[PDB]
């Protein structure tokens, strides 16, 4: 679907912009300007990063890819929620990002429905983090936004397979 391709690319764009805005605010407000410094901490906190291994350029498996996209979007929604708005000043930026993620997820779900592909549960990646300190919420923001940008760069691939 060309119309679906157009709509999904503009939604992915919108998330990527919102994510970059959240990273900019975190950098301006708390001087957390370097997502790479926070990586090993994220690992120690057990932050689950959604996989997209059924989505590669060649040997893309369409039902599997869509299932990983559906599950992964929910994972990112879960992690955003777990931030509890990070702070009163970041709340509005986080809300826009969640809304735009929701919107894209609904588009994906509508296309799964059109194709008759029910989504598969993915292997577990362990418990959601609680992010139970200010710093964790702030750093978790930087890390989740950064990772979502990369999850979305891969999502480009499948979009053109939806007819």
């Amino acid at each position: 679907s060309q119309s679906f391709l157009l709509k999904s690319l503009e939604q992915v764009r919108k998330i990527q912009g919102d994510g970059a805005a959240l990273q900019e605010k975190l950098c301006a407000t708390y001087k957390l300007c370097h997502p790479e410094e926070l990586v090993l901490l994220g690992h120690s906190l057990g932050i689950p990063w959604a996989p997209l291994s059924s989505c590669p350029s060649q040997a893309l498996q369409l039902a599997g890819c869509l299932s990983q996209l559906h599950s992964g979007l929910f994972l990112y929604q879960g992690l955003l929620q777990a931030l509890e708005g990070i702070s009163p000043e970041l709340g509005p930026t986080l809300d826009t990002l969640q809304l735009d993620v929701a919107d894209f997820a609904t588009t994906i779900w509508q296309q799964m429905e059109e194709l008759g592909m029910a989504p598969a549960l993915q292997p577990t990646q362990g418990a959601m983090p609680a992010f139970a300190s200010a710093f964790q919420r702030r750093a978790g923001g930087v890390l989740v936004a950064s990772h979502l940008q990369s999850f979305l760069e891969v999502s480009y691939r499948v979009l053109r397979h939806l007819g």
